[PDB]
């Protein structure tokens, strides 16, 4: 996340941290007490599923924490529509290897339904432990951060990705997605905020509206981040929680 601020513990306590060989990755959202949601992409055929970690309840990658809980992988399981097409579906739910115990520190995000609309201009949040700016990394102990951006509509994403692009790049916010941030750029998820929550606020609570995916060097003017529609979702991750592991 680059232009954002270091959360308090506690504050997004559906935000995990997938690894990768001990590594992080991508960011996720815990949704229930064996499910988390995290981009597609984030899940290469090449990986081995027993390598991947989820940590959940840790504000700092880097430090101990009596309230954090590690968790190894059941499943992954992409949309079928990225594994198909690959022009969209940018999600995928984890089952964890074992239920956890919410706790204040770790708790689901309440998920959208399916023809839930968040308005252009709502200001919601984005969280990660990804990069800090382009091609620079937060450093130990790696606090999460956590950015306020207002929602872009698709249709205004796709203008401003057109000024000055290659007519040859992929660049298209497709019905699936949606944007975050500044025309002026500056604020914005990064690489290895790939996977993670842009929560929006709406009538007291929180919702997972998207889920971080994709967007060009982070911060760019122009440019703001694309992130995966929950709601574009919901009826598919409702019935493969509900019928796997309810
Ligand atoms: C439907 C769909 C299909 C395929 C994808 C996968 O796109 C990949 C994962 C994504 C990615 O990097 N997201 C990270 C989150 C970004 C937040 C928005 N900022 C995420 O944390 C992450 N994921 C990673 C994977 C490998 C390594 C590091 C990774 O970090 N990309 C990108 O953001 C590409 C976008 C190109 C694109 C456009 C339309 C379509 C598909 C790709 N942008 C870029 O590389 O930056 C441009 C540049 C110019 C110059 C210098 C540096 C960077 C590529 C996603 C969605």
């Amino acid at each position: 996340i680059t232009g954002g601020s270091s959360a308090v513990a506690g504050q997004w306590p559906w935000q995990v941290s997938i690894t990768y060989e001990g590594v992080h990755v991508c960011g996720g959202s815990l949704v229930s007490e064996q499910w988390v949601l995290s981009a597609a992409h984030c899940f290469p055929s090449e990986h081995h599923k027993e390598a991947y970690e989820v940590k959940l309840g840790a504000h700092q990658l880097d430090s101990y924490s009596e309230d954090a809980k590690v968790s190894t992988l059941k499943d992954i399981i992409p949309h079928p529509s990225y594994l198909q097409e690959g022009s969209q579906g940018d999600i995928a739910l984890l089952q964890l290897s074992r239920p956890i115990t919410f706790s204040r520190y770790i708790r689901p995000i309440s998920l959208p339904a399916a023809q839930a609309s968040f308005p252009n201009g709502l200001h919601c949040t984005v969280t990660g432990w990804g990069h800090v700016a382009p091609s620079v990394s937060l450093l130990t102990p790696k606090p999460l951060q956590q950015l306020e951006v207002p929602l872009i509509s698709r249709e205004t994403c796709n203008s401003l990705y057109n000024i000055d692009a290659k007519p040859e790049e992929p660049h298209f916010v497709q019905e699936d997605m949606v944007c975050a941030g500044y025309v002026e750029g500056g604020k914005d998820a990064c690489q290895g905020d790939s996977g993670g929550p842009l929560s929006c606020p709406v009538e007291g609570l929180w919702y997972l509206t998207g889920i971080v995916s994709w967007g060009d060097a982070c911060g760019a003017r122009n440019r703001p981040g694309v992130y995966t529609l929950a709601s574009s979702y919901a009826s598919w991750i409702q019935s493969k929680v509900t019928e796997l592991q309810p």
